Order: structure tokens, then sequence, then C-alpha cells
């Protein structure tokens, strides 16, 4: 639907059964969230944003619930202060941004 | 215009009458930008991002052309890796987000 940006844009996602409000972030390339067991395999990886860098790791093919839509990719998992949808997913729900 | 988020969102902006090009930031809460030159008075001011806090400078009442649309608005200048422009000038500019 179409969201202005007095507030920030927070979405409900369901991933890995469990539910979560996560940031709509067109700045960022990669999701990454808060951390939380997710089962499988994953390998650690470093992203760096304001503030320097921080390690995460990375789950791959996770199903997420992004309102109503699901979409399967890449999903960090770290020390990060709020769940981020990056650019990744954001292609997948079909997310645009208009001015 | 509208843009899709296969790519990063970069837009030209003139700040001070300089050119620069920023990221369209939807969970960036401020506008910040990478060290640079302006006029006038500012204040201490600490940011936080992933990785951690950085400290900045807010200067109030800037004006910035963004995509050639006019606001005008606190920025922030400081040690970002990429000049960001967040949801204090996005709303300005009118900006949305659809999906
Ligand atoms: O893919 C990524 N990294 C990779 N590296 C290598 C490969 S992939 C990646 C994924 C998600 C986020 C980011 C890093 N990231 C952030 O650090 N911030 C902090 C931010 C940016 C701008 C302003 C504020 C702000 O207003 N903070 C405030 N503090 C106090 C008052 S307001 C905060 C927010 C998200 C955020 C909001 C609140 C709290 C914490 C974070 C932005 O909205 C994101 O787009 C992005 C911006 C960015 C992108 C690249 C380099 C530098 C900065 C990077």
């Amino acid at each position: 639907p179409q969201v202005t940006l007095w507030q920030r844009p927070l979405v409900t996602i369901k991933i890995g059964g469990q539910l979560k409000e996560a940031l709509l972030d067109t700045g960022a390339d990669d999701t990454v969230l808060e951390e939380m067991s997710l089962p499988g395999r994953w390998k650690p990886k470093m992203i760096g944003g304001i503030g320097g860098f921080i390690k995460v790791r990375q789950y791959d093919q996770i199903l997420i619930e992004i309102c109503g839509h699901k979409a399967i990719g890449t999903v960090l998992v770290g020390p990060t202060p709020v769940n981020v949808i990056g650019r990744n997913l954001l292609t997948q729900i079909g997310c645009t941004l208009n001015f």
C-alpha cells in the first residue's frame, strides 16, 4: 500500500514462525535483524553502517512474510538495534519510491 | 519519479553551492552528509547507526535542492561513509513508498 514518511515505515514480518516489526529501508542493501534463533546453517560475515561495522550471521533461502507477501532470500542476524528490510527483499515485494 | 530498488536510489543534491549524490533513505530519521563545508552555526549532536554512534554537527535550516526540489531543513554533517537523506527531508520532497 502507500506509505508516507512522517513516521518510520514499520511493517509486520513473520520469520522463523516469529512475528516482528521491521523498518522498510531503502538505504540498506541487505536485511539485518536483531538476534534471533533461526533454524539452519549460516555463514559468518560483516557489514558496515554508520558507526562502523558489525559481524552478523548470514542465512540464505529463508521465508519471510512482510505484510502479506512472502519472499525468500538472505537474512543477516546480528547486533542491530532495529530490524531492517533492505533492498534485497524490498525488490521482491515490489516496493517503489515515489516523488 | 518512481524509483525501483534494484539499484541504490541515488539522487543529485545541491547544498551550499556544492553538488553531491545522496541515497534516499527511509530508514534514516535524519539527513547526514559527509564532511563538507557549510557556513554558519552548528551544534554537536550524536546519532546512532548500525555499527555505532557518531559525533556529528547539526546545522539548522539549510536549503537543499534534492533532485531539483527544494527543501530547508536540518542537515547533519560528519563521518558518514555515504550521504543519506532521511525522513526529515524526504517528507518535504513529498516522497512516498509503495508496495
Ligand atoms: O547492507 C548493509 N550493509 C552492507 N555493508 C557491506 C555489504 S552490505 C546495511 C544494511 C542495513 C543497514 C545498514 C546501515 N545503515 C545505517 O547504519 N543506518 C543508520 C542511520 C543512517 C542515517 C541516519 C540515522 C539517524 O537518523 N540516526 C539517529 N540517531 C539519533 C537520532 S536520529 C541512522 C540506517 C538504519 C538504522 C536506523 C536506526 C538505527 C540503526 C540503523 C539507514 O536507514 C540504513 O539505510 C543504513 C544507512 C547507511 C548505508 C550504508 C553506509 C552507511 C549508512 C547497512
